């Protein structure tokens, strides 16, 4: 009611940010611990804490972690918690409303980041895997047999996430949690059945893409094995690589309704329940897989097509690749929401 | 919740400097095995029908959440002992297990990003004594368990989970089914009840 005074400190200076606003559809991330790395064009040299960067969720500014090693000189590494929020497009959020997620990355007092040219993903967390083998589906964080009671060539399960659909060339790694290895090799257990499998391993799985249409393999025809080490079997990671997965998503838990799935199969020797059931005398009972849970990490990269950056400007953002204006004079602003162009402008000014 | 503590006409209470805080009672805690979920004021099989190395339960409770440092006491209430030592019930199997207690079991905090060893990766006897087993109970030391509450029954579902499992050597289930002659039948781990105990500073 008293005014104010032109150009005076107040009680909400907020300091002007300088940065860039990139607009991905890869930043989805529902839960877990989620990394994101931005390379810029440019190396940059600065303060790791002088940076601040927001992902737009709904109506809330989430902060990120920045790393504060700042290796490399030329790239930044953001964090999330599992506690986190997920990650949801803006909404309202500050005026803006995007289709997909936004982050917001600048700092101030200090040289300025060159333009973000690439972006890097990877998430680890199985809360939203939907996760079936042939007897049914189960859930991923219990205890679930993958190839069920009495395994055969072809056996196997299939895997689907949200994630996963609209990227290209990505990364997809599993670590399933054993229970019940036998404490000595698989050649010693199998000791009496025919072939004697020595050099554990020979237990091998392939990937396949499965779509109503037909199924694609994986990882170039390649298998890996389950197990390995000359003692007691060890279990290893499984890594796979997927094409170019444009789908639409759906919502049903089971992965074989969704358009695409991953299917993995066991490829080269049976855990023998065949020949056990043969001649069941003089022979241990053969090993039935079993898993107590199955740890999930996906990682991929952005194509140039998948996002997009915008400039920072005091109250808003440039269009690409525009030159924000710069700041050499002192500016003040107006607004008027119910006009028209071409009409005028009339009015009256009360000052000291 | 907040906690009003005074008197009168005496002399005055120093400032409180330190809280402890122990809860005993089973009711509020989520139990569940590899089978599935079952009561701990219940008839149970906390290691299934056939176990193995590596079979367990899980377990979680809202106390347990947002403390540090905790300590964690649980009691099974066994049923169907043998009336001798392992050692002559399992009298014929190779090796014959001499010295009841060689049954032990490790505890582990499960998160969905990977699992940790809880008491030093140390190792405890289900059961004590010479002659006829005796149940004993086991402790365990949590770490900072900062995570945010849910209301899933299940405790796999939680963010964190307290996960026990057989560690040393099973009760020979798989050398029973191999050779069943001139054995008694092995001993299936089954539980009435499951008393549960908490403290922490």
């Amino acid at each position: 009611e008293n005014g104010i005074q032109l150009f005076s400190p107040t009680a909400n200076d907020v300091a002007v940010l300088s940065g860039y606003l990139i607009k991905s559809s890869l930043f989805s991330m529902p839960e877990g611990e989620r990394h994101i790395t931005l390379t810029l064009e440019n190396d940059w040299e600065g303060q790791a804490e002088h940076l601040t960067a927001k992902i737009s969720t709904g109506d809330h500014w989430l902060s990120l972690s920045v790393n504060p090693n700042r290796t490399n000189k030329n790239t930044i590494e953001l964090e999330l918690s599992s506690t986190d929020d997920p990650i949801s497009p803006p909404d309202n959020l500050d005026g803006m409303t995007f289709d997909i997620p936004v982050l917001k990355l600048g700092t101030t007092q200090k040289p300025m980041l060159p333009k973000i040219t690439g972006i890097e993903i990877n998430i680890n967390g199985n809360r939203s895997v939907r996760y079936a083998s042939d007897g049914g589906i189960e859930q991923t964080d219990t205890t679930s047999s993958p190839f069920g009671q009495s395994p055969s060539l072809g056996s196997g399960f299939n895997l689907v996430a949200p994630e996963w659909y609209g990227t290209e060339n990505a990364t997809l790694t599993m670590t399933p949690q054993w229970v019940g290895l036998p404490t000595s090799s698989f050649s010693t257990w199998y000791d009496k059945y025919n072939p004697k499998p020595a050099s554990n391993g020979v237990f091998k799985v392939q990937g396949y893409l499965v779509t109503s249409q037909k199924r694609d393999v994986l990882n170039d025809a390649k298998s890996q094995p389950l197990f390995d080490g000359t003692g007691a079997p060890q279990g290893q990671s499984l890594t796979f690589i997927l094409p170019a997965m444009h789908y639409p998503l759906t919502d049903s838990p089971s992965p074989n309704e969704w358009p695409a799935s991953v299917r993995i199969e066991l490829a080269e020797q049976d855990f023998m329940h065949a020949q056990y059931w043969q001649n069941p005398t003089d022979k241990n009972v053969p090993y039935t897989p079993q898993i107590s849970a199955l740890q999930i990490q996906f990682s991929t990269t952005a194509k140039p097509e998948q996002f997009t950056v915008y400039p920072l400007t005091p109250f808003g953002w440039a269009n690409t690749n525009e030159d924000p204006p710069s700041f050499t004079n002192d500016a003040l602003y107006l607004g008027f929401t119910n006009v028209l162009p071409g009409q005028t402008l009339s009015l009256y000014w009360q000052l000291e």
